[PDB]
């Protein structure tokens, strides 16, 4: 433990192990100085242009947190491409962590001269909560992960929560959570930090598509032996009566046939086109929605719960608040062009779920009798029934991970909805801070608090290592598979490198359902 | 492990053990920072004035190398003296490899002043490729080696490398490699980094002229028992005749006598005089030269396969391509004079290889009979029959040592052509690179990478340590042989030492071949 | 299928140690006579350089 | 016996794939008579390796 | 698979009324260059004598 | 010989030499009753085949 002495090597790996992968990424940080070392209150009220749904009441942490939970801070893009080509399945078993390399530096403006020198005997403080004792802010799919690129330097967020309120007032079950009442480890330059952790049991992530659909799980050769209700009034002529008749199911009557599953839940989301041309001529983005109401709040339900985008052959459709969209290099962060973002699509679920832009079912709403026509009813929201099956939203390459189940007294499939892995016991989080050191104190004595600060920044390595389980693919097709390939013409860059500039940047997303197993 | 202690010693010198060679070298070197800590892409294309035959497509990485693949990093001329003068052959065996005394240093300017100053707390990354999973660029004769004389400070080169193009254009199967994606270790100051390697097996280098030719490997004084055909047509005066007469070879004939051998392939080469008189009066350098086609490039074959530069009393002469060309201290970059550059001569090995401007032999064309005349034809590349024996070009004390053999399906006598040991497993590459450190980051989040770096160096020693195998002369020779030997009379500085300035030049090139083997 | 090609495996940034004959002919007008002029591999002139 | 692959490119590889459009019928699989057929010629040479 | 290697040479008869009126032992033979020095490739490579 | 087109006439040429080839296959020449036996390989660097 000196100063001329490093504390810790570039990992940077992965190694495959026929039913394990084990993949290291070490990356470089910068650490600010946040809020003047100074907690705040932060709120909002319906006071000025805010509304009633976008209103908060929270603090403002002088504290920041490592954020890793994104799948490409661990897998390169040839990874990716070995792991959803050969593989039914995939789940974390656990972790590992390192900080080392500390280096702290401060920095003194004169004159508009600006120096940069190093200061040997400051130190930071880093702790886990392990106890899940604070807001979990992770899973809520916000940035400042790790740089998808290794050789990048990237700048690490701050941390703040919310609580309760009434407009931009507290009330009494509000809470305050003071940072430094929790027990941390201080480090100079010279120290290390290091712990372990090990994920629960969770379900595999299903990488597959199906190769069947549920209405159509039958023989083609042979007839039911059931009967079904076929005709109800003669076909002889003008003096048609009543009557009941009844036929077998068939091979050419399949959509009548007797069948033992359902599929599954609805609730149907607006359609809009890719194609300016076909949409209506007014702003309907927020007005025609879909909504949850909560507490006198209308929140958008997004991106809802896991549906198909669109049938066959109507790729241009997809629902307005019913996807992951993601941003390409250099977007804009408001009112950016449909050529600057990249739109996904889960139409590999359309065997078992439903369209999210189209109807459930049809349902009856009257009693017929000999003097009143049948009615019948269009559901648009359908609930859980008895013998439904159904797929979860797909993870891809640059969404998130895990989330955090909340701590409730029930809850119905815990998966979330953005996609990956519902756990009740997430990866803690890990908060970091330049401890302050005070500028030259008055020589008389003064009971204030000290304001003047030396002004500070701190820098070093980081490093994860997650160890993953397989399932391998055990099918018996004849002709061949889909496999995800790389374009074989002649282009001006490569895809999923650099530029001329040096800005990496990702062309596409990467979707994991490409083999097949059948139903 | 602490600040003020060294980790190392300066070790140089070579050790002679009857049949082994130990030689050790010492140099300093000094990094700078490389693209701004950026991969970059680069490429060079059809337009402007570029031709298709010098287009090219890769990446510039911000690494930097070390190179030692030249045989004066290792050898004194002395000591040169002492190996090229009583040995048949030599090999390596093993290497070794340290760096120390790491020193990291950091440079402000502000109004025009300079001021550097020591970093105590910022690293290096070094790390091997062993697994030869990168590009491979030694043994392509580039500069940037150790320096010749050991109280030199040199400079260490760039990394880069090259893929497959059409144009200034990309394909599907083009590559890009991440340095960062390997494990490397990072060296404070304070730290050192070494490793060793052992050669595989490798044939001896032939430091040796033959003393007898094929055509002359017969006994001066007893006929052959074995015919020629000698006469076709009688020779009694005007009415000659068709006949047929046979005789002996003998001590007379002996261009017509039976053998056994052929010689070494031939690719003919066009002939050029240092004497400006005798040339043809028009720039044939790229129009007459000797190409090979590959992929619709026409790229120069030099300096092709191994053959004689010059026959007897013909020094002025030399192949336009086909020898190696090393230049004088102090000479230019484009258009040097012939007094600026020192040509090697391969004139040892015309025993049995052909000579580089002259044909093969000559082959029949057609079929004679009674009313046609026999033709014959002139064979201008041959390529290998049964039967034939070559030698391999010679090396030098500032020619390279090894190449890589490419991976590939077949070979066919896998030496390298410009002079050396051709090795399936070479010394791994050796890269090297100053870790980042950033400037003060803002106060307020941003996602953007930084691009503010405190700007540096570093600096320090390394050694290297390679075990050479000797083989030793065995023969029965009476008169004396021919040796390498220094001037005698009086000059104006010593040839191999410094000038009256301080700068170390080297006046010729020297050969390996002086002692004399029969076949 | 290799990635990379026999008369591309060099360094793009760094010139050669060794010369190649490069000129022939004197530039100046139209009294040009004989000469010899040498030059190294470079980045933009690949394929002159030394290969193996 | 099989030689893995032990590459460190970064960018994705070229794999064959099957095509991902709809057709009359499946390829490498049987006719409506009965008689099976092969669509084309597959090579082996797809992934990358250094010289 | 492929024939072995060809070097060719001249076809001479035993019949002398066929062959043509010159003497061609060494003018026509099929040589090697060595140094400057013509010697005669006797007998070549193995190849066969005649056809059938 | 050439590259044939629409205007131009495929030609073709004749190979008096040709030296080895991948997929070859050869014989050597026959020993005699009063033939010799050996012949002594020379010390060099390479060769190919080494029969006499």
């Amino acid at each position: 433990d000196g100063v001329g002495s490093s504390s810790g090597n570039w990992h940077c790996d992965s190694t495959w192990l026929g039913d394990r992968v084990i993949t290291t990424s070490t990356r470089t940080w910068a650490l600010p100085t946040y809020n003047n070392h100074l907690y705040k209150q932060i709120s909002n009220g319906t006071s000025g242009g805010a509304t009633n749904d976008n209103t908060y009441f929270g603090y403002s942490t002088p504290w920041g947190y490592f954020d890793f939970n994104r799948f490409h801070c661990h897998f390169s893009p040839r990874d990716w491409q070995r792991l959803i080509n050969n593989n039914w399945g995939f789940r974390p078993k656990r972790l590992s962590f390192k900080l080392f390399n500390i280096q702290v530096k401060e920095v003194t403006q004169n004159e508009g001269t600006k120096t940069i020198a190093n200061n040997l005997t400051s130190t930071i403080q880093v702790f886990t909560d392990s106890e899940y004792q604070l807001p979990y802010v992770l899973g809520s799919a916000h940035q400042g992960c790790l740089p998808p690129f290794p050789a990048d330097v990237f700048m690490i967020p701050q941390y703040g929560y919310l609580t309760l309120n009434n407009g931009s007032q507290a009330v009494g079950r509000s809470s305050f959570y003071c940072l430094e009442y929790f027990p941390s480890q201080m480090l100079r330059t010279g120290n290390n930090f290091q712990f372990t952790y090990t994920f629960e049991d969770v379900p595999f992530h299903s990488s597959y598509a199906h190769s069947q659909s549920l209405d159509r799980l039958m023989n083609p050769l042979i007839d039911q032996y059931l009967y079904y209700l076929s005709r109800t009034q003669t076909t002889g002529g003008t003096a048609n009566t009543q009557t009941l008749g009844f036929s077998q199911g068939g091979p050419n009557t399949m959509a009548n046939q007797a069948k033992n599953w359902l599929p599954g839940p609805c609730y149907r989301q607006q359609r809009v086109s890719t194609t300016t041309g076909q949409n209506n001529n007014s702003n309907f983005a927020w007005t025609a929605g879909t909504k949850y109401h909560l507490n006198g709040r209308n929140s958008l339900a997004n991106p809802g719960i896991a549906m198909a985008t669109h049938k066959d052959d109507e790729e241009r459709f997809f629902p307005s608040n019913g996807i992951l969209i993601f941003g390409k290099q250099n977007a804009a962060r408001d009112n950016a062009d449909y050529s600057d973002v990249m739109l996904t699509s889960e139409e590999e679920i359309k065997t078992t779920n439903p369209v999210a832009t189209e109807e459930y079912g049809i349902v009856a709403d009257n009693l017929q009798q000999q003097n009143t026509a049948p009615q019948i009813g269009t559901v648009n929201s359908q609930g859980a029934l008895p013998g439904m099956v159904w797929q979860n939203r797909d993870v891809y390459l640059q969404g998130p991970i895990w989330a955090k189940i909340p701590h409730t007294d029930g809850n119905f499939h815990p998966s979330p909805l953005m996609g990956g892995f519902g756990l009740k016991h997430p990866p803690p989080q890990i908060l970091i801070k330049n401890t302050p050191v005070p500028a030259d104190p008055p020589t008389t004595f003064n009971q204030s608090k000290l304001n003047s600060f030396i002004t500070q920044y701190s820098t070093g390595q980081v490093s994860v290592e997650i160890e993953w389980e397989l399932q391998k693919e055990n099918s018996k097709r004849w002709n061949p598979e889909i496999q995800y390939t790389s374009n074989y013409y002649k282009s001006t860059s490569v895809d999923f490198a650099v530029n001329t500039e040096g800005v990496y940047s990702e062309p596409r997303p990467i979707g994991t359902r490409y083999l097949t197993r059948n139903l």
